[PDB]
RNA sequence: UUUUUU
RNA sequence: UUUUUU
RNA sequence: UUUUUU
């Protein structure tokens, strides 16, 4: 096989190729500090290279209680370890100051002035737990970009205050906070893997905090990866017996589109339990699995999804693949109501059963007609807010 | 068989041919000695066989923090070595300036001298994983010239700075130092194995840096290569039961051609893991893939990729591919349409489906001629701009 | 046999006929030494006796970084001593001259003092590996002559500027140098084959030299031996099940030509894997490759193989091999158009398939006319230049 | 050329232009059998 | 003596 | 020498 | 680069 040069590079197998570790720091004042840390945060100091200890600080407070030796024993540690991140336990004697955290060396003195120059104020009440959930807000929609990311966080904070979870500071809900949170969790790893971790892994216990985590992370799987979404399940149509590709997958190249997607996928669940946050995490494989790649594949499996529900009628494409999307949209439509109206016969059934399937089926049809079309008006009202 | 006698010296066996020792610097500021090295860097001073030992001075401060022992562990280096370059940790004890770590000898003290003009300033903020992000940004493009590379720069800066993950200097945004570190880039080959080392193997644990290296890495594989990627998914076809060979690539000199291009894939092959970054990295059978050995099935193969994506259609030849290139792509136009309208047969379908498949295959067809028209008018906009 | 008296003499077995020792120096300032080396070259003046040892010492100062040790121990040393040349390790304590290297003795007295004549300026930049490159620049097209060979190293330096690889001194643009380097190049072989195996088998690691060096190598491959070339790829077919000849080769005289050119074949090929480049290193059996042992072949084959390639019509010969070259050309041309339409029905294919079949070879055909006559008329042109 | 030219003419007539479908058809059936044969080759521009 | 393109 | 899109 | 709803 010679078709293997293509593929070489793609899988590769595990090995370390970094060498980080996080100080992690054994205090008394967990708390205290990690309301120092928030406060940095809510500054809008940017931090250089403390980022991964302080919010790696904050979430073990928020998991462990305050005990880093118990996070450095966590299964959490364990994969991060093996991927070159390590940590170190270091004890603090007495930290009246969050500068005591970090540490003398080269481009420490210059984070410790500014951090030296703000002013805290003691006893915030705003706990580390709070600042995690806020931050597990942005993980849905944060690789889309940084508006979308803001809507759904102001959206999902409505939704959680309506249930009456949680109450993030009034000062929290503004633009501006946002825009630093947003930058502070897209740069940073390591917050999201142990938000993703903390989501995932956790079967019960959850407090308010927890709750939002979990919430968020649910809704984070396959955020940025709506082409796997989509061909996984219209493209690659699963049936009792085998796998059918679709009636409008058939073309010469589409084939090879989907062979080389299948390697992708390979690829991409290597990644085990942790796949559907790659393009999230920025895994190995998730630029093998791009709109770009796969033009006829990407084109047609969204058109042909669109074709079912009446919400990815939102989705937005570049300029090529829209023609492709919509022609596509109007195949399946075509097909799906062929296949309507063609297997109500296939099962038994009177023709009174059948005639009442029928007006429903007809029903739902012209409500789709209705969601989808709506849809298709509040994406243009989005686009004219873009002009 | 005396026809071994043309393959001889083609696909040799593993032997060191040289002996390169870069020395690795332990010191204590990593991060302030990383910082003078961009500094001279975008002084636009040329580093006069330096350039290795402090481009792997960055390589090794972002990857392992500062720990050059670390590095000599690492699979880089044991890569590299066996190639015949190796590295010397000489620890070095008080770094105020640049020059301590360059040391007396021939051709040395010309350097110094400059080093010594040039006033740095203390305490500046870009790290050396922006700066090789930055420089992997050139990777995708860079074997094709130095402006079609500074155009996808420019084009990836934009796309990384809407996704929020990272903030280049304005003064890195300049032509000028584009071309400085085109040059730096295009020159240096340790540069470049470790940025493509960095982004193949990681499996995770990316940072803002890692993930932009990561990116340019994938958007790199096979650069330079396009014959093996037109060759090999489209002249030598790939069935379920064997290989055959196009219908275009019959001819008694494209027969040839295909043995001679197999016996150059076998010879690219044998850089596992790496033949898709041959030519950026100049590997030692990549001369043997080239358009001039392989004149026919080049122009072949490129003519009948283009008949598939419309994209291929701006790729540019020389004078001589040109008009082979578009009869194959003619030939494989009206091959695929007969291709096309041939196997909706082959598929049980009803009249209504296939009516409908036939309907969304001719509105694919004129989707693909206004996409490659487009692209064809913007290729000569491009030629016009050449003029 | 009796026939065997006419291969006496041809296929001797190796034995070692003369003794030839090259000094090389293990000294301190090796790159100082270097560029004193580059500068006596550019001066023009002719190194007797010590062009070895120089381009040697710039050889191991490129590969090996100045330690001549390492060389003694390379494969090339192993593979030059063998053939009857050896090296000496003379460390040299205080090098303040060039002629400090050259020892005392007869002939060594005219060129010492020449060598102190010149004037030399310190500090130069042009590194040795430099002068490798520019020298293995003149490796393709070395045998066929002082101007090919100029006009293919323009074209070259051209090709390498514009991808950014090196950058020459515009001294060494000039003709007059070029002179020089290509006397200096045909006249020496331990320089010849350094450069031959340092581009033949470093399979990674090239720097901007190396590269340039591997480049050319590979352009040099069967340089003076097209008869070679000609003969194995269209005379000697390769089938799948055995070897047939062509029908153009079945001349009685033909016949004796083949079986001759076989056993010069059972030469060459007992210089494994340096072969291809036996006129460039006038290795032992390359005089038994001629045109003139083989006019009849030479002749036909050649005139076979420009039937098939446009660019091998530009291709000159003696008085005595133009009309039979012709003849086989426009006979190969017919056979070959009689076997393209052939075997299209051979295959399975629609009347539709094999109808566009037939306007792509036709195409294919026309395009083929116009290179040739192209490639003829600059010919043509070459002739005129020369009149 | 007035052979080829006046059945250029015809097979434009009968069959729109193109050739292959003449030289299936039975009128060159007649012809070839009576010694008269054609030849398709394929012009690839026609300014003149 | 070699003669092309790479 | 490479030439597209990613 | 990603683009929906959750």
């Amino acid at each position: 096989e010679l078709h293997g040069i293509l593929s070489l590079g793609l899988n590769v197998d595990h090995t370390i190729v970094r060498k980080k570790s996080i100080p992690l720091f054994e205090i008394g004042n967990s708390d205290q500090v990690c309301n120092w840390i928030i406060q940095i945060i809510e500054a809008g100091v940017d931090l250089q290279e403390v980022a991964d200890s302080f919010l790696t600080m904050l979430c073990v407070n928020h998991a462990y209680q305050g005990d880093p030796n118990l996070f450095l024993e966590s299964p959490a540690a364990h994969y991060l370890k093996g991927h070159g991140i390590h940590f170190e336990i270091q004890h603090r004697d007495n930290v009246d100051h969050i500068t005591d955290l970090l540490g003398v060396g080269s481009r420490d003195k210059s984070l410790r002035k500014t951090l030296s120059a703000l002013e805290f104020e003691p006893g915030g009440t705003t706990t580390a737990g709070m600042f995690l959930s806020f931050a597990s807000l942005f993980l849905p929609k944060l690789v889309v970009g940084e508006r979308a990311c803001l809507e759904k966080v102001q959206r999902q904070i409505q939704i959680h205050a309506e249930q009456g979870l949680i109450q993030y500071p009034t000062q929290w809900q503004s633009v501006g906070h946002m825009m630093v949170v947003f930058r502070l969790i897209r740069v940073n790893f390591v917050l999201k893997f142990l938000l993703v971790h903390q989501g995932m892994h956790m079967m019960a216990g959850h407090d308010a905090n927890d709750a939002i985590i979990a919430n968020s992370i649910s809704q984070t799987r396959f955020s940025g990866l709506l082409i796997v979404k989509t061909v996984l399940e219209h493209i690659l149509q699963k049936t009792e017996a085998g796998v059918q590709l679709h009636p409008l997958a058939r073309t010469s190249k589409v084939k090879g589109e989907l062979l080389a997607f299948k390697s992708a996928l390979e690829a991409l669940a290597s990644h085990r339990e942790y796949a559907p946050f790659a393009r999230l995490l920025n895994l190995s494989g998730v630029n093998n699995l791009e709109h770009g790649l796969y033009p006829q594949l990407s084109a047609i499996a969204l058109g042909v999804a669109t074709a079912h529900g009446s919400t990815l009628a939102g989705v937005n494409v570049s300029e090529q693949y829209q023609q492709l999307r919509e022609a596509a949209t109007e195949a399946e439509k075509q097909l799906q109501q062929h296949s309507e109206m063609r297997e109500l016969e296939t099962l038994g059934l009177d023709e009174q059963e059948r005639k009442i399937l029928a007006t429903f089926h007809s029903r739902k049809n012209e409500i789709n007609i209705q969601q989808t079309s709506s849809i298709l008006a509040i994406r243009k009202e989005r686009l004219r807010k873009l002009t």
